[PDB]
């Protein structure tokens, strides 16, 4: 209802185009149905550009990492560590909304410094985990909220 990511389209990414289990769309649907309701990639870093169903004024940004979906629940070794959110401004320029460094938590729930109005948003995964033996990008949901 209030998460405004679901229905978003992928407009660009820096990952080889590839069918198709646990694709990018997995983190857009806002659900944790099962192990298959995430995005996972063997490429340990990269970015995703999405276009929301409409422009939104975003105040809050939530990421459900692997631990939130029941993977490595005890230690969080599979949880995304460094990752940033960018937005495309009115002039068409990408601007940094929020940088995260050193995360280990299952869920990151971040209020933005200020409300940001944009339709196109970018997630950049810098460091995909916290030293799990089975390294991968594993993101259950990318969620954002208006006031
Ligand atoms: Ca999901």
């Amino acid at each position: 209802a209030s998460n405004i990511v679901p229905g978003a389209t992928v407009i660009d990414s820096t990952f080889p185009k590839t069918e198709g289990g646990e694709g990018i769309e997995g983190m857009l649907n806002g659900t944790i149905t099962s192990l298959s309701d995430k995005w996972s990639s063997a490429q340990l870093s990269g970015s995703v550009d999405i276009r929301l169903t409409k422009p939104r004024t975003v105040v809050r940004w939530v990421m459900d990492h692997a631990g939130a979906g029941g993977e490595s629940v005890n230690d969080g070794l599979m949880n995304t560590k460094d990752f940033d959110l960018y937005y495309k401004d009115a002039d068409g320029e990408w601007k940094l909304a929020k940088e995260v460094r050193g995360n280990k938590a299952h869920v990151t729930d971040i209020t933005l410094d200020k409300p940001i109005t944009a339709q196109d948003w970018r997630l950049n995964v810098v460091t995909s985990d916290n030293g799990t033996p089975w390294k991968a990008i594993r993101i259950y949901n990318w969620k954002m909220y208006e006031k």
